[PDB]
């Protein structure tokens, strides 16, 4: 395609990815709110830290969309599922991460076909992070299935802190 | 009637929370524009205010959970994009004023429902919303009275909001 | 081809890239001398710092050329334009960086086609640095376009320091 | 026997021991990859730490063989068993350690018979370390046997770190 | 092909790579024992440090295989040549590293064809380390060729230490 | 549920053994035989609760999936007045 054609094709997959991150942020934070309510500290903390990774993916996608002359979407891709039980959280989060990695690896092929090396590299780095998320969700899911409440009894009452309060305006 | 009272508070908490989710997306959309323009200082403060709204959304969600509700995931109203710089501050100033009005109403319900803990949460957040309002009012005024003279001062300034966000990876 | 052919094809695009770097070094330093003479310190400093990134690029390209048995070129690609006014400096530097990314992306392709993974990673790294340079030049060109002498008035008489004198022999 | 007769008999028990070490390295690292995959951090870490002792043993046997003028073998003794369940891992590793102590004690007797005091002291030191491995594996197999999933729930999700990465070349 | 098919084809080239690392570890350590015996310390030190790099590669390949649900091989590919003279050591090691880089670049392509970005990145990073190994071996070969016993006289009696002993279990 | 009930039955058998002893000291053979009979039934409860508790602790979800949706009938309705 011409210069504009290529930019538009990449801005499209970037916005698709961004909508996926916007979904994960609301989905993972919903789950964090449940986990925190159950007082499963370590689990709630790590869920919020992964959601913050997704916020940063969302931001990186938007920044690159701006670099290419586009407008960052404000809509999340899909619907947020609430009230999930603990076994369901980790099962569905692992599935979701695996799907994202499949999706982003195709998005990557698009960028390479449209000759956009900078965007392809963004996708490669974020796919490596999604892999870290997948592995985490799978490990929790497997202990829960194999060890049940014995494992959860260990997590009950642990600290849920994610560190010092974040940089804000006030 | 404990359950009527929890239900009516949870309803305004979810209302305020959806106003926070909209604000987060609205202010970050403007942040990306300001950053693209290379008006660093303005871009940095717009993201810092977005992060304040994230913290409001979270506090509202946690209280909703304490009251046995489900925190909403949907934002109230539409995000406006491609806003020009004068419109960003004018519209952010208007939305912050509308939020203080809305939350003072929500505060009222909390007090009527005998929910002191939630009333205090709204009072605290309202005073932060006033800090944001004042900020947006001041920037809008400078832009209106000094125009490009004020912007040349913002051009090229750093946009960093601090050290990278705590994460999982 | 055999090993020699594939190496020779990569040496050819590395030396074309290197020739483009040698050009950018002389073109950006020429502009640096003007910016400095005009006493727009921050602009002059950053133009020289970008010039030094290009020096490092030229060096990295020649090191890879050496690894593959080739000889690093000493000729620059193209003519250095002198006497440019400030708006023209940033307009043409952004065009030149954009063109470089275009070119290096093709070169990247050659590397992949010849099975040279180490050389492909070098171009990938360097293209991301060029993207940073592109953004900088676009950003300046936009302030000059939108704010003109009101913006340059803020830059007038700023420090032009790029730091302590670079390591030398004497 | 004669001087070279004596060296050769020692070199032979040394090469038998070294082949047992090469096997141990691959057998315990295999178990480590499984324990790690299962996310039993503390079990995975100590398993890798023991394999690294076996690496040191292999190396010390090889340095002594060179001293005696022999050639250190490069072939492991026996087959590596894969897919073992957790109890079989600790059951089989303890038997392997007990067997190694037995063989090594016989190798030690050969060194004394061949009047090789330095090599015998090498065996003495290593048998003491193998005794430390044996006790370890017997202890874990005993907890798994007595406490089962309750013990494993405790290890689930523990850190698997064995320290800072290897000294290496790059 | 299907998801399971795609994992199977990547697991196969990962086990091919790992078997090559297992060979390199035994090959390089074998040469390390000769150089140490010869009291060429700097050479013995670096050869062992490169062998530790290959250990880390084998480990990284094993971990990815596990992530993909495969079983890490325990067998090395090819025969370890022993009794090499010093010049033969560096010629063959250089030749061995270039061949590794050729093979790994092929394995990389399979990863890409199977849509496995995380595994392609793993190979990309290890190919860069192998290139550092290749340059090293080529440089020592050049010095032995160009300077002979003069260069060896320099290395004679040098420290052979690779630092502090590796944390282990005992 | 099963952890606590096992402990409860174990406590009951210990207490009733002590009560049985008081009956023997008061020369009340009929009452002691009553405790004897009921202690043997408490032992069957204890054994029941300990076995379930073990399966839950050790086998988790596969065990409960077997119990999910099974019949909960305890037989024909109790004799009553109506
Ligand atoms: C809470 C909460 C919400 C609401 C979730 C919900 O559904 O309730 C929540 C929602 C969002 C949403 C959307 C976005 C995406 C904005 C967009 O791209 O349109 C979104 C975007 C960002 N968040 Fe966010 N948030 N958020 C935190 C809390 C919450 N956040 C905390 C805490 C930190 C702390 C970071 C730190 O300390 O390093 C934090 C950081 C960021 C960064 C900072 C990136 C960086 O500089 O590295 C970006 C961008
Ligand atoms: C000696 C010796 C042998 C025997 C070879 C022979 O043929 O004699 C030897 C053999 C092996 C073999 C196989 C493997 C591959 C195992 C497998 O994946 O099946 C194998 C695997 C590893 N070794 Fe190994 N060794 N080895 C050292 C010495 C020796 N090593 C020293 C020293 C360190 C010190 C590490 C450090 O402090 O960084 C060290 C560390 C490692 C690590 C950990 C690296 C890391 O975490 O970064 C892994 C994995
Ligand atoms: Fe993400
Ligand atoms: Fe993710
Ligand atoms: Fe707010
Ligand atoms: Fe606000
Ligand atoms: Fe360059
Ligand atoms: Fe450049
Ligand atoms: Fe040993
Ligand atoms: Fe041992
Ligand atoms: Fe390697
Ligand atoms: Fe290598
Ligand atoms: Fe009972």
């Amino acid at each position: 395609g011409n210069r504009e054609d290529r930019k538009a094709k990449v801005i499209e997959v970037l916005n698709k990815a961004r909508a996926m991150e916007l979904h994960a942020i609301h989905q993972y934070m919903n789950q964090h709110y449940s986990l925190d309510d159950m007082d499963y500290g370590e689990l709630a903390a790590n869920m919020k830290l992964i959601a913050i990774d997704e916020m940063r993916h969302a931001e990186n996608f938007a920044e690159r969309i701006k670099e290419l002359g586009g407008e960052p979407t404000t809509q999340k891709e899909g619907k947020v599922v609430t009230g999930q039980a603990v076994p369901v959280i980790y099962e569905s989060d692992a599935d979701q991460e695996d799907a994202t990695i499949e999706a982003y690896s195709q998005f990557l092929k698009v960028c390479k076909e449209q000759g956009d090396i900078v965007t392809a590299r963004l996708f490669e780095r974020i796919i490596e992070e999604e892999q870290a998320h997948l592995t985490y969700y799978e490990n929790i899911g497997s202990h829960i299935k194999n060890l049940g409440d014995t494992y959860l009894a260990k997590i009950a009452g642990t600290p849920s802190s994610t560190g010092t309060a974040s940089k804000g305006f006030v």
